[PDB]
């Protein structure tokens, strides 16, 4: 962390907005997930993985940003981009 | 596959429903994620992996089922439950 991707075109991945619901409730949290990583791509080489939640692009937090805003961050990045990711699973400890 | 869990009355895992949206649209698909697996439980013993998605319960597909319906499939199950899972893998056939 972060994942550094060097491009010569594209980075080679797609992202999707998700909602994660708790139990049977209507309450959710909003995230951006790496949906697919093309094999042989800079993103694939760099170790970016499908299912990874993105928290930052080039150090900028994606919290509160809508899908198109995140895409825009990736597009203006140009040739090299840094992506901070976190596991998509429970990371907390109960006592 | 599938994961075979040998319970007694708790399997030892938590599930969440997630919505994955297409682009900037309001269209989504639903996925049932293994959110947490309790150490030292039947689910842990069975090798159920947090972060993976449930596709079948005792051979029955979960497409089109909401959270409470997936719960019911698990409750109606006996001591042993077979769960089919898949990781996030959205690789396309590109030529």
């Amino acid at each position: 962390q972060p994942i550094v991707i060097h491009s010569s075109k594209n980075y080679g991945f797609t992202i999707r907005a998700i909602r994660v619901y708790v139990g049977d409730s209507d309450i959710y949290t909003v995230h951006h997930i790496v949906w697919n990583v093309e094999e042989g791509s800079p993103a694939c080489q760099a170790g970016l993985k499908a299912g990874d939640l993105i928290t930052h692009i080039n150090g900028e937090p994606v919290h509160g940003l809508v899908h198109t805003e995140v895409i825009e961050l990736l597009l203006k990045s140009g040739n090299k981009v840094s992506i901070t990711t976190t596991p998509f699973e429970n990371t907390e400890t109960s006592v």
